[PDB]
């Protein structure tokens, strides 16, 4: 519940994913996800999470905000995301 974005693998070959959030976040973490799609994550979610740290937290955060209540808000910054790609 504490490893970082560098240190918790959760993209592609997301080693948490190995280990709602299994889906949540294996195209979360691709360079798709722009500090601006970390300002909507932020909005949308309406979590301070993400306010306070756009860059800055651990998987346990996320979670913090209900991934599967949130979800809508997250899938279409995901979605998004992976089409701004």
């Amino acid at each position: 519940k504490e490893k970082s974005w560098q240190d918790v693998s959760k993209d592609d070959l997301a080693k948490m994913e190995e280990d709602e959030q299994l889906p949540l976040i294996i195209s979360l973490k691709k360079p798709s996800i722009m500090p601006r799609h970390w300002e909507k994550i932020k909005e949308i979610t309406n979590t301070k999470l993400n306010y306070e740290n756009p860059d800055q937290f651990y998987i346990e955060e996320i979670m913090g905000a209900k991934l599967l209540d949130f979800r809508e808000d997250i899938e279409d910054i995901t979605e998004s995301a992976d089409k701004q790609l």
